[PDB]
């Protein structure tokens, strides 16, 4: 469970994100198919893209990283209270997409690497412990969902 305190330094950064979504999505991206080339592999239309040039003049990569974030922006919003937004979400990535709960570590891992780069005055130790604490609460519960529809993470 996070403090209001600490909820308040995840929005603020987020309105950071907010500023340039599309950017972000990328970097994070990017930055997730480097570090983790296995998660590329989900993409059955990114899987083409050889360089980072490539994966930034992609529109359709583009599109999916602010569908991605916009989703996530919107759960980062409810302040745990996120239930109704979290099942539609489980249930296409546990049931069609079949992701992996560590694939979304290696999101959650590629998002504060893309954060800190990015907005390292607003996204000091306390920041960065907010936002961990937040995606870490939203991989547990994602987590609880996919058992429920009957996939192990
Ligand atoms: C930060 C957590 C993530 C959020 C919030 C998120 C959100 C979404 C949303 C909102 C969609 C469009 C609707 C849907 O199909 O559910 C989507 C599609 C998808 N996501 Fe995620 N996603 C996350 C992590 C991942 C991870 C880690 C992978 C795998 C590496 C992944 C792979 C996909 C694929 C393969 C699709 C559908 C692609 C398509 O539209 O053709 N997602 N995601
Ligand atoms: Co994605």
């Amino acid at each position: 469970v996070l403090s209001e305190g600490e909820w308040q330094l995840v929005l603020h950064v987020w309105a950071k994100v907010e500023a340039d979504v599309a950017g972000h999505g990328q970097d994070i991206h990017i930055r997730l198919f480097k570090s983790h080339p296995e998660t590329l592999e989900k993409h059955d239309r990114f899987k083409h893209l050889k360089t980072e040039a490539e994966m930034k003049a992609s529109e359709d990569l583009k599109k999916h990283g602010v569908t991605e974030l916009t989703a996530l922006g919107a759960i980062l919003k409810k302040k745990g209270h996120h239930e109704a937004e979290l099942k539609p979400l489980a249930q296409s990535h546990a049931t069609k997409h079949k992701i992996p709960i560590k694939y979304l570590e290696f999101i959650s891992e590629a998002i504060i690497h893309v954060l800190h780069s990015r907005h390292p005055g607003d996204f000091g130790a306390d920041a960065q412990g907010a936002m961990n604490k937040a995606l870490e609460l939203f991989r547990k519960d994602i987590a609880a969902k996919y058992k429920e529809l009957g996939y192990q993470g």
